[PDB]
């Protein structure tokens, strides 16, 4: 056994290990560990790659691959340079023919600007079609030098016909995760049933990083201070980046009770439930949704509506419940793996299904700015929240 061959297995092995499903999409896990180590050219590093990554693609999932050393590293710096993109996440399509599309219009950027809204695929990145490609691939596609332009071609699902040429900028796109404030002389229409007065308290967590549970924390902290007679969270396009941030976030409204199980083919390998230490769990509360509500994002949506914490209303999820994780080889390398997904507290995957309002709106009707938020609830248009 050399070396080139032991890093091979360490490649298999990380998914024999971890993958999502223990049937391997229906192959032979370790016929196929034989077979190449019998048959595929090994005796240069950069074959030995080659052969982890034609492994991989036998599992037909696009969200694992394999990642060299340098570009492993790379990822991990990161976020930094003059390195720029044109404020778009993406994923692939909540259910395969192939399919990357936006994930996350980041808000006031170059794509959001532009029309981009979640869910809309994406056909090419400047004349390269980018079906099937890494998402690690077409980010590199979407970014570049500082002020530089990119031209995207999307179209919204299920109309290849409908698209729509982007020429866009590329430019830093600074984001806040959350906004607050307390609207006062609210119409009823949108208020809870019984408010003692007229006034919500409206947060917006636009996204969930680092900077997140602190600052929602205060919020809800305020809020509640005031004595708001009910809660407006919105969530709606917020690509759900850090799971921790979204649990935290659950824990402050949810007092008691499980929050989100992960499971894979197995069963259930892990939960997170609630600690007890809430902020606000008696004010009435409803969560503003979209279709750009994904993953951390949905984990929480689907807590609060499944411990019965708060109403949902907008329009269905965007669907995104996978779980990748990087196994880091020997080598420096690492394989991108699928390991597990999230279901919510009742046992239903986030995955392909999303999380669904009670009270199903038009989420275009409401603003994002605080003074617009405002003022469209305090008035003879406000939506019927609750």
């Amino acid at each position: 056994v050399t070396s080139e061959q032991l890093l091979f297995l360490e490649a298999w092995r990380a998914v024999d290990r971890a993958y999502v499903d223990k049937s391997f999409n229906g192959q032979s896990w370790f016929k196929l560990r034989e077979t190449y180590l019998k048959k595929e050219p090994m005796d240069r590093r950069a074959q030995t790659y080659d052969a982890i990554r034609k492994l991989l693609a036998v599992l037909d999932d696009p969200f694992t691959r394999f990642l060299e050393p340098s570009r492993l590293a790379a990822l991990r710096r990161g976020t930094a340079g003059s390195v720029t993109g044109v404020g778009l996440e993406i994923t692939y399509d909540g259910g395969s023919g192939k399919d990357v599309v936006v994930l996350t219009p980041a808000p006031g950027g170059p794509a959001e600007k532009a029309g981009a809204r979640a869910g809309d695929v994406i056909v090419t990145v400047d004349g390269t079609a980018v079906k099937g490609l890494s998402l690690y691939d077409v980010s590199d596609l979407l970014q570049g030098e500082a002020d530089s332009q990119v031209e995207v071609v999307l179209h919204a699902p299920g109309a290849p016909s409908n698209t729509r040429t982007l020429q866009l900028t590329r430019q830093k796109v600074t984001i806040n995760p959350v906004t607050f404030t307390t609207c006062s002389n609210v119409a009823a229409a949108a208020l809870p049933p019984g408010a003692a007065k007229q006034q919500l308290g409206y947060v917006r967590l636009a996204t969930f990083n680092s900077n997140t549970t602190a600052a929602a924390q205060q919020a809800f902290t305020e809020l509640s201070k005031q004595g708001v007679a009910g809660l407006v969270l919105d969530i709606r396009n917020n690509g759900g980046g850090l799971f921790p941030a979204g649990v935290n976030v659950a824990r402050m409204l949810v007092d008691r009770g499980d929050l989100v199980l992960i499971a894979d083919s197995q069963g259930i390998r892990d939960i997170y439930s609630a600690d007890g230490n809430s902020i606000d769990s008696a004010t009435p509360l409803v969560v503003l949704v979209n279709r750009g509500t994904a993953s951390a994002s949905e984990v929480l949506a689907g807590a609060l509506k499944d411990s019965k914490r708060g109403l949902i209303a907008g329009e269905r999820t965007f669907g995104k419940g996978l779980i990748q994780t990087v196994v880091d080889l020997s080598d420096g390398s690492g394989v991108a793996v699928t390991v597990a997904r999230y279901q919510t507290p009742a046992g239903v995957d986030i995955n392909k299904i999303g999380v669904s309002p009670d009270v199903q709106l038009d989420p275009e009707v409401l603003p994002t700015d605080l003074e617009g938020v405002c003022r469209v609830l305090g008035s003879d248009a406000a939506p019927r929240l609750f």
